[PDB]
This record gives structure tokens, sequence and C-alpha cells, in this order.
């Protein structure tokens, strides 16, 4: 029927767009890589041969900086860090920074995000449905004071997101230090739910302690990024859903 | 007006949640963390006691050892790599084993997750619906051979997604050969669209390479997770959506 022909076109689609982009990846990463593990090799083996590290401690040293790497930023398991940690969990974000060392932890945390996605994804729906109709009203008023088309509320939603990550990226860039690309990367990756966790927010000399207002702000615009983006997957992606 | 009251009602339920979620983390982790910081510490100084390393030399052999790491598991953007990263960007998980150091890629996988979710969550959603409606079909026929309501869909859909987890769990332990809990809740975490990171597949001994068919396994495996999820999700959530 239509459905099945439907579906098939889209898995079609999906395993050429995956071939596609595998093969872009592959032919643009493969020499840095190369170039990067080969300097690496150089460079260790180099810094083995001037300390004379044995190669058995070298594994156990290897292991002691993996384990006390989250460890470096202060402690993350403080009140602020738990926040942030249920704030990765229940936005499906996962970070990595910091993970359950103990089975019952672990399991509390399954539970904790089995009862808390479907609730979190009801909030940001109705928040991104109320944000939408406020702005529809907006842009009412505005032209009154100057009937709304589909594409007119698609623009204006594309320039509310660019504006929101602009914002971000010059945010982050100012208060963690990073270049303006690199902090508009980690905005945009944060915003999708992805969380590659190459860069991570307030990992910086004790920030979850020292500084309440920041981590504030950053909860704040964590927020307000995934109302605009749950606002704009409702207004463009969920019409194709049902 | 009632909108507005049930979306005051959700965010402070949210609130409530994220703040219990927090101090139950923290009074959980807090004293193994502190004995994990402790140990590590203590482990870390006598190593450097013992080989007399240089506080400076430090700092890069750590630098050293955290961007190798990637590169343990051998070359990591090869067919099979390019292929694993893409299927983790598409699907939002982002496992974070590895990572473009190109501003080029960022921009491209910018790119790629930006024209690639909506096409993966319509692919999904689809599915689930073919599959709960083919579940439904092979109920009534199994109910003529012995009308369906609407907890017994609830109750098949959660008995499946049991048994899709405890078999991925066996399956993983069997191959990684890791723990049947660890095998669970690296499965559970991985068909939640998390991605912690922490447990990783198709990254040992060169398995990327070495072993197509465990490859293809794996991706079969969590496209079907993937695909159930979406079915419940449909079943259960999407309907106090709109
Ligand atoms: C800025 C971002 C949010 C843009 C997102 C793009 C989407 C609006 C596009 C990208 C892929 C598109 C889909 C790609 C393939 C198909 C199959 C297509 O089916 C057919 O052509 C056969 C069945 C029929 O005749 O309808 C129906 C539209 C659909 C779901 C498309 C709907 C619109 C999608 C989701
Ligand atoms: C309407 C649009 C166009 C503009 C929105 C206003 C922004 C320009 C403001 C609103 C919130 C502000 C932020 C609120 C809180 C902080 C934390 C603040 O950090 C501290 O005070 C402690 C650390 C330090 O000493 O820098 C640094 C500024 C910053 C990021 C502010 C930067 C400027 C922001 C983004
Ligand atoms: C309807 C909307 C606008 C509600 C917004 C609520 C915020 C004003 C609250 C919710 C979570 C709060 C945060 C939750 C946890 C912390 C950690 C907390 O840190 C500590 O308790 C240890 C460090 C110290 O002693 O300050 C400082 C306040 C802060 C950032 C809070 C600041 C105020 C926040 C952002
Ligand atoms: C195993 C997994 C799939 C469990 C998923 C649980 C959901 C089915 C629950 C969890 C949170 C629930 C929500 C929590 C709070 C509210 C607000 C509530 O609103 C009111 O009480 C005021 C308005 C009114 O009177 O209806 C309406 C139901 C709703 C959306 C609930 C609908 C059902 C939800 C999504
Ligand atoms: C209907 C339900 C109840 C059962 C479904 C059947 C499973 C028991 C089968 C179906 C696919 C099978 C897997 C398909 C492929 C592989 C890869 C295979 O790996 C290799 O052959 C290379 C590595 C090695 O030497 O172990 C190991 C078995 C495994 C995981 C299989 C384990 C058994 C599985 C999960
Ligand atoms: C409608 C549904 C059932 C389609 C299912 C398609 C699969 C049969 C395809 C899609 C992606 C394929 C995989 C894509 C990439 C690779 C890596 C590839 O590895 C190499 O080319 C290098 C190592 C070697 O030389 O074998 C081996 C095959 C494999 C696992 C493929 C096996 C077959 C797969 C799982
Ligand atoms: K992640
Ligand atoms: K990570
Ligand atoms: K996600
Ligand atoms: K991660
Ligand atoms: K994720």
């Amino acid at each position: 029927k239509r459905q099945n022909v439907r579906t098939l076109s889209l898995i079609v689609c999906t395993f050429t767009y995956l071939l596609v982009g595998a093969a872009v990846f592959d032919a643009l990463e493969s020499d840095h890589e190369m170039r990067e593990e080969e300097k690496l090799k150089a460079e260790e083996i180099r810094i083995k041969g001037k300390y004379n590290i044995s190669s058995e401690d070298y594994r156990q040293l290897e292991l002691v900086i993996l384990q006390s790497e989250p460890h470096r930023a202060g402690v993350q398991w403080k009140f602020a860090g738990s926040f942030y940690f249920a704030i990765t969990v229940i936005t499906t974000i996962g970070y990595g920074h910091a993970a359950p060392g103990t089975d019952a932890g672990k399991a509390f945390c399954m539970f904790y995000a089995v009862l808390g996605i479907p609730l979190t994804l009801v909030m940001f729906q109705s928040l991104g449905e109320r944000m939408n109709t406020f702005v529809r009203y907006l842009l009412k008023r505005i032209k009154k004071c100057c009937d709304v088309s589909m594409e007119n509320m698609v623009t204006v939603g594309f320039f509310s997101c660019m504006g929101t990550l602009c914002i971000g990226a010059a945010a982050f860039s100012q208060c963690e230090e990073w270049s303006f690309f690199h902090a508009y990367y980690y905005c945009f990756i944060t915003l999708t739910t992805i969380g590659f966790g190459d860069y991570v927010a307030l990992q910086t000399k004790g920030a979850l302690q020292k500084k309440p207002l920041y981590v504030a702000f950053s909860f704040m615009y964590i927020l307000v990024g995934l109302t605009v983006i749950g606002a704009f997957l409702n207004l463009v992606v969920l019409r194709f859903l049902t």
C-alpha cells in the first residue's frame, strides 16, 4: 500500500544518506587520524625512552589517569553536580563526564530515566506550543502596528534559533574562553540532545561550586534552547508525524 | 486557562523530580567518589615518587594519554568506523568515542545532523506504527486460535521490550565478556538514545575490521531496539502529546 512504499522509500533514503555520510567522513578524516596517531605514538615512544617507564606500569598509569580525569575538575557529586547529572539524564544528553559506579546507583538511574523521559518530553512539547502561540500573537500585533502564513512562522523560528545559538556561543566564548566556532558547535551539540562530551561546561577551576550565577545561567540557557528546539520541531517536524 | 495550569503543574513536578534525584544521587555517590578520589591520589602520588616524574611532563603525559585513548582501539575512521559514527550522529546517541578534529568536518557533521534527524525520526515512527499493527494482527490471530484492549497491548509491548533487552544483554555478555547487569545497563543506555559512553561496543581487539558479522549483528540489534522503543513511545507516550 501507500504506507509500505513510503516506509521503503524512507529506508532507502536513510541507507543512502548513511553511506554518503560515512564515505565523506572517511575521506575527510582518514589522513588526519593517521597523522595524529603517528604523532602520538612518536611522542609516547620518546617519553618512554627518556623516562625508562616499565611496560607493566604504563597500563596502570593509563588506567589511573583515565579514572581520575573527572576528578580533576573538582567534586562532581555535590548538589550542583548531582543536579547537572540529573538534568543530563532527563534530557537524554549523555555528556559522560560523570557516571555511577554502583550497581544500585545504575539501577536507580535507569528507573529515573524511565520515569522522567516522558514527563520531560510532555513538558517540552507544552512549552513549545505555548511559545509558538506567543510568537504568533506577537507577530500579529507587530503586523497590525506596521493573517500570518506558514512560511513567515518558519522564517521567524529559524531566525530565533540562529539568534539563540549566536547568543549562547558568544556567552560561552566569553565565559570559558573558547573559540566562537567551537562555542557554536558545542551549543549546537547540546541543543540537539546528542552529547558528544568533547566540550563540557562547568568543568573548569571548580565553577560548579564557586560560580552559582554561571550555573544558573547555563541551566536557564539550556532550558530555553531546548524549548526553542521543541517548538521548532512541533512547527516543522511534528506535522509529518500524524 | 487549563493549558497554563497543566504546564505549571508539569514544571513543578519536573523541578521536584530533579531535586529528589539530585539529593538521592548525592547521598548515594558522595562517599564513593571521595574514596575513589583518595585512592587515585594516593596511587598517583606513589607512582610519581617512585618514578620521579617531573611535574611539567606529567601534564604532557596526561594530554597524550587522553588524546591517544580512541586510537588504542584501532582505526576509528575507516568505513566501519565512519558508518558507526554516522549511525550514532543520526540517532542522537553521542557515544563520544570518536570526534571530528577539523572545523570543516564539524560543520559537515552539524549539517548532517540537521538534515538527518527529522528523516530518522519519521522513519522510526513509521516502522513503529507498522510493528504495532503487525503485533495487533498477531495478537488477534492468537486469540482467535485459542477484540483487544489497550492494557493487553501495553503488556505485550512491555514484555517485548523486556525480552529484547534480555536478548541484547545476553548477546553482549557472550561477545564482549561483560557482566549480565553491565550488559543490560549498556543496552538500556544505548536504546534510550542517551549515550554516556562509559561502555562502547566494537572497541576491543579491532573488532570493527576483523568481525563484520558482529558489526552487522550490532547494527541490526540497535535498529530493532530503536524501532521497538519508538513503537512503545507511540503506544503510550504519543497519546498524551496531541
Ligand atoms: C530544517 C529541518 C527541520 C528540515 C527537515 C526536513 C524535513 C521536513 C524533510 C527531510 C526528509 C523528508 C522526508 C523524506 C521522505 C519522505 C517519503 C515520502 O513518501 C513518498 O514520496 C511516497 C509516499 C507518498 O506518495 O506520499 C513522503 C515525505 C517524506 C516522509 C519526507 C517528509 C519531509 C522530510 C521529513
Ligand atoms: C535579548 C537578547 C538580544 C540579549 C539577552 C541579554 C544577554 C546579553 C544577557 C542575559 C543573561 C546574561 C548572562 C547572565 C549571567 C552571566 C554569568 C556571569 O558570570 C559571573 O558573573 C561570574 C563569572 C565571571 O566573573 O565572569 C557572566 C555574564 C553572564 C554569562 C551574562 C552574559 C550576558 C547575558 C547572556
Ligand atoms: C519558573 C522558572 C523561571 C524557575 C527557575 C528556577 C531557578 C531560579 C533555580 C532552579 C534551579 C536552581 C539552581 C539549583 C542548584 C544550584 C546549586 C547551588 O550551589 C550550592 O548550593 C553550592 C554552592 C554555594 O554554596 O553557592 C547554587 C544555586 C543553584 C545554581 C540554583 C540557582 C537557582 C536555580 C537555577
Ligand atoms: C513506563 C513509562 C512509559 C511511563 C510513562 C509515564 C507517563 C504515562 C506519565 C508520567 C508523567 C505523566 C504526566 C504528569 C503530569 C500531567 C499533568 C496533568 O494535568 C493536570 O493534572 C492539570 C490539568 C487537568 O486537569 O487535566 C495531566 C496529565 C500529565 C500530562 C501526565 C500524563 C501522563 C504522564 C506523561
Ligand atoms: C527469537 C528469539 C527468542 C531468539 C533470537 C535468536 C538469537 C538467539 C540469535 C539471533 C541472532 C544471533 C547473533 C547473530 C550474530 C552473532 C555474531 C557472532 O560472532 C561471530 O561469529 C564472530 C565472533 C566470535 O567468534 O564470537 C556471535 C553470535 C551472535 C552474537 C549471534 C548470537 C545469537 C543470536 C542473537
Ligand atoms: C532491509 C534491511 C534488512 C537491510 C539490512 C542491510 C544490512 C544487510 C547491511 C547494511 C549495513 C551493512 C554493513 C555496513 C558496513 C560494514 C563494514 C564492512 O567492513 C569492511 O568493509 C572492512 C572489513 C572487511 O574487509 O570485511 C563489513 C560489512 C558491514 C558490517 C556491512 C554488513 C551488512 C550491513 C549490516
Ligand atoms: K551522549
Ligand atoms: K566521553
Ligand atoms: K537524545
Ligand atoms: K557521551
Ligand atoms: K544523547
